[PDB]
C-alpha cells in the first residue's frame, strides 16, 4: 500500500485536509529519502472515472517513488465520489488539499515555492483544471455558475494556485469524448459528475467539466502524456488540448505513447523521466 518504503524518508498519511471527518478529504505526504532541509512539493491524483473518494494510496503505488526519487515532496489526495456530490466539489476538494498544503508547509518540511500537481484520467483532468483555474473563484456557461475555488476547510485565505501541471490521459473535453466528436449519453460517469444528467442534453454543464475551455497565454506549463491506443479515453482528448494550448499562447509539451493503453506502457522509466524532468525543470524557471 502506497509507495515503496525505501523510497521515502517520512511519510504522514490520512491526514484531513478540510478540517473535518471524511476520508474523502484525507491526503498522504511523502517525503523523498535523501534528506533535505525543505522540499519543492507535487501534488498527485488517482484517476477513477471521478467514482473513487479513497484510492490515494493508489496514485501513490502509481507515480510516487519516481517523484521522490527526483527529490520531491509527493501528497496524494481524495477527492469525493461524484456519487456522493457532484461537480464542482471534486475541484473544491483539490483546491482545499492545495490551500492545505501551501499553508502547511513548512510544517511538513515542504518549500511552497514550488507545487506541481499530477494525475492520471480522472486525475488528470482534475490536475488540468486546477492549472486553468490559478486565481479563479467561479466560472460561468449561460446560466449555470459553479464555485471552483469552493470555501472547503480552515485555510481559505491561503492561495490554491498550482505552478506546472502534468496530465496523464485525462478527459478534459467532453464535448468530443464519443467518437472523439460528441458528448456521451447519460450512462456514462461524466454524466453521473454532473447529476445524472444527459452530456447531449447540457452544454452548459459539459463546458464547465471540460477544462479544456478555459485555457489562457497565462496558465502554468503543462506536460501532457497520452497512449495513442489508450481505450477508455480517447488519445483525441490530449491532441485537442495541445492544440488549444498551442493557440492560446501558451506553453504545452505533448508525447504520445505508442501502442500504449490507458496505463499500460506509459508507466515505464521513460516517461515518468519525462515527467520529472518537466517539474525539475519548471522548479528552476
Ligand atoms: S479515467 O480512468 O479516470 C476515466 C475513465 C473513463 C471515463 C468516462 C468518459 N466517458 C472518464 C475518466
Amino acid at each position: 500500500k502506497g509507495p515503496a518504503e525505501d523510497t521515502y524518508s517520512t511519510s504522514w498519511t490520512n491526514v484531513n485536509y478540510a478540517s473535518d471527518s471524511l476520508e474523502s478529504h484525507n491526503l498522504d505526504i511523502y517525503l523523498p529519502k535523501e534528506q533535505k532541509t525543505a522540499y519543492k512539493a507535487i501534488i498527485i491524483i488517482y484517476g477513477s472515472a471521478w467514482f473513487a473518494n479513497n484510492a490515494k494510496a493508489m496514485a501513490s503505488a502509481s507515480i510516487g517513488a519516481p517523484l521522490l526519487k527526483a527529490g520531491f515532496a509527493v501528497i496524494s489526495i481524495n477527492h469525493r465520489s461524484s456519487m456522493e456530490a457532484i461537480w464542482p466539489a471534486q475541484i473544491q476538494d483539490v483546491k482545499a488539499a492545495i490551500r492545505y498544503v501551501r499553508s502547511n508547509a513548512a510544517k511538513y518540511n515542504i518549500d511552497p515555492s514550488f507545487i506541481g500537481i499530477t494525475g492520471f484520467s480522472s486525475g488528470g483532468h482534475l490536475s488540468a483544471f486546477a492549472g486553468v483555474t490559478n486565481g479563479v473563484k467561479t466560472l460561468t456557461s449561460g446560466d449555470l455558475t459553479v464555485d471552483i475555488e469552493g470555501s472547503l476547510g480552515n485555510y481559505l485565505s491561503t492561495g490554491s494556485h498550482v505552478d506546472a501541471v502534468v496530465d496523464w490521459f485525462g478527459p478534459v473535453d467532453m464535448a468530443h469524448m464519443s467518437n472523439c466528436v460528441a458528448p456521451n449519453d447519460a450512462s456514462t460517469p461524466e454524466a453521473v459528475l454532473i447529476g445524472k444528467k444527459d452530456p447531449r442534453e447540457e452544454p452548459d454543464w459539459v463546458k464547465l467539466i471540460s477544462p479544456i475551455n478555459f485555457v489562457d497565454k497565462d496558465d502554468p506549463d503543462i506536460l501532457i502524456i497520452h497512449g495513442d491506443a489508450d481505450n477508455v479515453v480517447p488519445h483525441c482528448q490530449s491532441v485537442n488540448l495541445k492544440n488549444v494550448y498551442d493557440n492560446a499562447g501558451a506553453k504545452a509539451t505533448f508525447i504520445s505513447v505508442p501502442g500504449g493503453g490507458h496505463g499500460p506502457g506509459c508507466f515505464d522509466t521513460q516517461y515518468f523521466k519525462d515527467m520529472t524532468d518537466f517539474f525539475t525543470e519548471q522548479s528552476t524557471k
